[PDB]
């Protein structure tokens, strides 16, 4: 009613008004937002009481302005863990924990709609963003946005999953067509939003840069009406990512309801402002009253909600401190342990020799729209000095002035916002084995950073390892493996990089993505096992680049492309990997611990409607620790191709002391079973396999049950 009622006092101008954003705030001519920093802002309309909403980033942590002209309070945010290391976690929970804390400080802070979570899927290791997604896999991708979603959204707060859909590289973005099967789009890249949408019912959703199949998602009437709105069942409203697309009026007529930044003159000279585009249209008759009017509702019907429409007096004080602990909970459930040779956790008050100058510039996230000003940002190095932990002083003294020294220099000082790769072979052969006989322990740090706009290159320095690094990693462990002493790599990184190469040089290796501003002290406490590492991977990492199936990345042609066509469809990750019988390096939901986990008990059962499955988990080794799950289901070849098998089912258990177990009960909608045959959803009749695992590839119970009666669902 309240709607119904601002529509109908609403002018024809007020209402094409709150379909365009405002303009970048701050930016060009334009104002900066009440809120510094905000991606966006709405028209308001005091007129009928409407208020501007205040929209802003991100996927890390809210992104505003730390400071303020004449203005002497602080606005810092908490920097989480990057994305794809919360879903290394695998923890439901946790992630709507994360959403919870969030969502206080957006709500505090004076926004309205917080733009997050990504969810594209990691199509392809290079993609520039995969830090800031979840998975190749859209059960795990979808499931973690819904909690994610939750936890914002309870705080009065709207969310935002993005990008819908198929935005798997940042390579000509704005402009690239995207061309994929419709079986591929529903099983792989639309699955996970559906699944975020029908779970979580995020207040909005923002169409992508890209084309797809020819047109731009935010002018994709399939996409937007047919599939999100009259499939799903979607209630909320449709944003366009910031100057996607072409045409105003297209993408109203196909369900993008709100235009933004707005102002797109003043990025593209060619583009007409939009407010003086849609009232000539509506003038012509090219666009219906009608139209428009259903698009003004769909913002209202979610924003009069939103606490800008009530006034909401915030406090612009969010307890930041009891966020900074959620934090570092978050990235130690994800930290990943992909290697343990006798190597971890480290004996008490044990020599470590820190190398690798990332151990200082540590990589706390991606660069982008889903960058963040935390008060602080703790490095490897730091929070090793915070606990107390024995390491050569002397040796990061020198690694602290040869950083200073190098950041000085013309060939590695910032440029534009740029730092040069630092050389990592700055040692002497004979300076290490002064280390090997010194130390007790060595500890190498890799880092690598990405962001929005740029997709990584299969090349040394990037995927692989720069020579100078490979060096380092030879040297470090013939001399510390002479002296009969471990090594240990730390991976600060945002995405797969090659280790088959290095890997059985060194003893121990820990994946500790990158994990905001508590880095250092999740690290450190990892590594002296204050942390037993918990985490799994939501993403392959192959042997090689080269056996990676998404090959057409970046489209073509190469160097400019103007298409890519997703050959692998629904064979993407790990679905490519175990239908085919290519050996990933590590397999998707691999990850190790400090403990060991039997699994037992399995039993399945299937009604008709609801597949249940059931089994135990035990800690039988010495320390406490958690233990994620993963429920793959084979289905029957049948009558169509399908994977060797797909991810249904996933879980993670408590806090379990040695000896402790926990009953796992896992229950599966028929629904979820069906494979897309281009025209309908079939789950087809015969024998399903259950396979329980501790990861794609170690499954430790297997059962069967049976579908005795073929179900197909239309769209
Ligand atoms: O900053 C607003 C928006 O900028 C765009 O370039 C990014 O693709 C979005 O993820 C972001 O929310
Ligand atoms: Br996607
Ligand atoms: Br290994
Ligand atoms: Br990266
Ligand atoms: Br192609």
């Amino acid at each position: 009613e309240k709607v119904n009622e601002i529509l109908s006092q609403l002018t024809l101008e007020e209402k094409v008004k709150l379909v365009v954003g405002v303009g970048l705030p701050g930016l060009f001519g334009n104002p900066h937002s009440r809120v510094a920093g905000a991606a966006g802002e709405t028209h308001p309309v005091p007129r009928v009481g409407l208020p501007a909403f205040v929209l802003a980033d991100g996927p890390a942590g809210l992104r505003i302005n730390p400071t303020r002209e004449n203005d002497e309070n602080t606005y810092y945010t908490t920097a989480f863990p990057v994305e794809i290391m919360l879903a290394s976690t695998w923890n439901r929970e946790l992630l709507e924990e994360v959403g919870k804390a969030m969502g206080e400080e957006v709500r505090e802070y004076g926004v309205d709609v917080l733009l997050a979570p990504a969810m594209n899927i990691h199509r392809n290791p290079l993609c520039g963003r995969n830090f800031e997604y979840y998975s190749e896999d859209p059960v795990l991708s979808g499931e973690m946005a819904s909690s994610f979603v939750k936890g914002v959204q309870s705080q009065g707060v709207g969310a935002c999953i993005k990008h819908f859909v198929a935005n798997n590289q940042e390579t000509n973005r704005m402009v690239v067509d995207t061309i994929v099967s419709e079986r591929a789009l529903r099983e792989i890249y639309l699955r996970g939003f559906e699944i975020a949408v029908k779970k979580s019912k995020p207040w909005s959703v923002m169409s992508a840069y890209n084309k797809l199949n020819g047109k731009y998602c935010s002018q994709n009437e399939w996409l937007l009406k047919k599939v999100l709105r009259e499939e799903w069942g979607f209630e909320g409203f449709v944003m366009s990512d910031w100057y996607a697309g072409d045409n105003p009026v297209e993408q109203l007529k196909a369900g993008n309801d709100l235009i933004m930044p707005g102002k797109a003159y003043q990025v593209n000279t060619e583009r007409r402002d939009e407010i003086e585009e849609i009232m000539e249209a509506l003038k012509e008759g090219k666009l219906s009253e009608e139209v428009l009017d259903e698009c003004v509702r769909n913002i209202l019907k979610v924003l009069v909600n939103a606490p800008s429409f009530k006034n909401y007096r915030y406090s612009n004080k969010p307890d930041l401190e009891k966020h900074a602990k959620v934090a570092y909970e978050a990235g130690a459930e994800g930290v990943v342990l992909l290697r343990n040779e006798e190597a971890l956790p480290l004996s008490e008050n044990s020599k470590i020799a820190l190398f690798g100058t990332g151990q200082i510039e540590t990589i706390k996230g991606g660069t982008g729209s889903g960058d963040t000003h935390p008060r602080y940002a703790i490095s490897i190095l730091e929070g090793i000095k915070e606990r107390g932990l024995n390491f050569d002083e002397e040796l990061a003294k020198t690694y602290e002035d040869y950083i200073k020294k190098m950041r000085e220099t013309e060939e590695y000082k910032p440029r534009r916002i740029i730092k040069p790769k630092l050389p990592e072979n700055f040692l002497s052969e004979k300076e290490i084995h002064k280390l090997a006989k010194k130390n007790d322990v060595a500890v190498i740090v890799i880092s690598r950073i990405s962001g929005e706009g740029y997709d990584r290159k299969p090349v040394k320095g990037d995927f692989y390892l720069s020579d100078d690094e490979t060096d380092l990693i030879k040297t470090v462990s013939r001399e510390f493996h002479e002296q009969g002493k471990k090594v240990i790599v730390l991976l600060n990184i945002g995405s797969p990089v090659e280790v088959v190469s290095w890997r059985d040089l060194v003893d121990g290796i820990l994946l500790v993505w990158q994990a905001g501003q508590e880095t250092g002290r999740i690290v450190a406490d990892v590594l002296t096992g204050r942390i037993n590492p918990s985490g799994k991977l939501p993403t392959t990492f192959p042997r090689d680049y080269s056996d990676v199936p998404s090959w057409t990345f970046p489209g073509e042609p190469k160097d400019n492309p103007q298409k890519v066509v997703y050959e692998e469809d629904i064979y993407v990750g790990y679905r490519y990997y175990d239908t085919f019988g290519v050996e990933p390096a590590y397999e998707f939901g691999y990850g190790l611990s400090y403990t060991t986990f039997e699994y037992s008990d399995l039993n399945v059962s299937f009604d008709g409607e609801t597949l249940r499955v059931q089994y135990r988990i035990e800690n039988t080794g010495g320390r406490a620790g958690k233990e994620v799950s993963q429920v793959y289901i084979k289905a029957p070849k049948g009558k169509i191709d399908k994977p060797f098998q797909e991810l249904k089912a996933f879980h993670k258990t408590r806090l379990l002391n040695p000896g402790e177990s926990e009953e796992v009960v896992l229950e599966i909608p028929v629904r979820d079973l069906a494979s897309f045959n281009g025209e309908e959803w079939v789950v087809e009749a015969g024998e399903y396999e259950v396979r329980v695992g501790a990861s794609s590839r170690n499954i430790k119970l297997k059962g069967t049950f049976s579908v005795g009666e073929e179900r197909r669902f239309k769209p």
